[PDB]
């Protein structure tokens, strides 16, 4: 049977369960992850976003 | 005498080299880190653009 699967970018194992839209330098980026990794990827920016402003 | 200074946001007490910009969940966002600081930052998102795609 066809499989289709939404496999997470980062660990690449499991049913990643959300989309996160992300930037550096202009550019931007979307990555498939568990809750657990977008988790993991808000917390790495929440001090940056913290000091930082929005344009 | 008046001084204006580029100051470091993340730490508050050191001259910013540089301003990085950057973006989460929709939102764009910019700071002025020095040269230390902003090899940090992009050294926190290097695992993640390398996993993730690029879109515009």
């Amino acid at each position: 049977k066809v499989t289709v699967t939404l496999v997470d970018d980062f660990d690449g194992s499991g049913a990643a369960d959300e989309t996160v839209e992300f930037g550096l330098d202009g550019v931007t980026y979307e990555i498939d992850l568990s809750t657990k990794n977008a988790t993991k990827l808000r917390g790495d920016l929440k001090q940056w976003v913290a000091a930082g402003r929005r344009v």
